[PDB]
């Protein structure tokens, strides 16, 4: 059964509710992103309206092969009418695609549904600003004190540095990137665009890539790994036997490899600022884990909330034990206490 959190009241419109069959009531289902938690249940079977954006719509189509009738894409930064009601899709700077939702509700009511969001300053120059907002659906993946990161700006700077030297020290090293999911391809686009080469890929993830409308990607991706310098391999492989054992697939063209794995927050994120970082080495390969978010740390989270001032806060992130749900609402207080709302 489809819970209060995928519900927007008032309507008859649910977020990221694939997994629960039929929900009563429900005449169009919106989907803020494809990361599969929030599709599961989506499928050519599936024969309900769904509402999301261009690149979202794509990968439905060609991924998931939902059928294009019950696919409605809808651009961002616009006013639209879906069912009778005023909504707008805005970027929530996750991963390719993904949207925060406002809705004007019939009563009068603003709702803003973040979907999965890293918040930043200028969110508060949006549309969001021209009016009051009353209840926040909020993605809550970080909120506790100890989550800081870097920007991915430092991060990126880091990553293209540290390549460019392994490789103008040695022209026969391999650069590797893990991956699961969308998201985060700036790391590998920005490696390879400093090393003058394409990203090679399998052909399951070229065709991923290939639904996300970024500019001139003909020119910056490739199914023939033989004509790269920068690889793509899935997350679980970034480890010193996997590595190995690509190195013995690719024919001898390369004598070692540099490797990044891009994580969320690990328990060290408390000590190490980014150009202190150092990889784990064993033999002919290094392995760096680097910590580059697509969510909000705690402080861009709580500034964007204090500048938002809403009424109430519902989240979507860590609902389902009590003590997490009584500690992100200490935290709210603290943060309305402060800010005077
Ligand atoms: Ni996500």
């Amino acid at each position: 059964t489809c819970p209060f959190y995928k519900k927007i009241p008032g309507t008859g419109f649910t977020v990221d509710a694939f997994q629960y069959g039929v929900v009563e009531g429900c005449t169009a289902y919106f989907l803020t992103h494809f990361h599969s938690d929030h599709y599961a249940g989506l499928s050519k079977h599936f024969t309900f309206p769904v509402y999301c954006s261009e690149i979202t719509g794509n990968l439905l189509k060609n991924k998931l092969h939902v059928q294009e009738q019950y696919i409605h894409p809808l651009p961002l930064d616009t006013e639209c009418i879906v069912n009778g009601v005023k909504v707008v899709l805005l970027d929530a700077n996750h991963c390719p695609g993904a949207v925060m939702i406002l809705f004007y509700l019939p009563n009068g009511t603003v709702i803003l549904h973040t979907g999965d969001f890293r918040a930043d300053p200028s969110m508060e120059r949006s549309l969001l600003a021209d009016q009051k907002v009353h209840m926040l659906y909020l993605d809550t993946t970080y909120c506790s004190p100890e989550y800081t990161f870097p920007s991915q700006q430092e991060v990126i700077r880091f990553a293209i540095n540290t390549a460019f030297e392994a490789v103008t020290l040695n022209p026969h090293a391999l650069v590797v990137c893990g991956t699961y999911s969308i998201g985060k391809e700036k790391v590998f686009l920005a490696i390879a665009d400093v090393l003058g080469s394409k990203v090679g890929m399998s052909q399951e993830k070229y065709k991923t890539l290939q639904c996300l409308n970024i500019p001139e990607i003909n020119s910056l991706i490739t199914t023939d790994m033989c004509s790269s310098l920068v690889h793509l391999l899935p997350m679980m492989q970034i480890n010193f036997k996997g590595l190995q054992s690509h190195l013995k697939k690719c024919g001898g063209k390369y004598n070692q490899i540099l490797a990044f794995r891009p994580t969320g927050w690990t328990h060290s994120n408390k000590f190490t600022r980014i150009a202190d970082v150092i990889p784990q080495t064993k033999g002919n390969i290094s392995i760096y884990g680097i910590p580059y978010s697509e969510h909000s740390s705690y402080l861009e989270m709580k500034r964007f909330v204090q500048w938002l001032k809403p009424q109430k806060i519902i989240p979507t992130v860590n609902v389902g034990t009590w003590k997490s749900r009584s500690t992100m609402e200490k935290y709210f207080r603290e943060w309305k206490l402060e800010a005077g709302y």
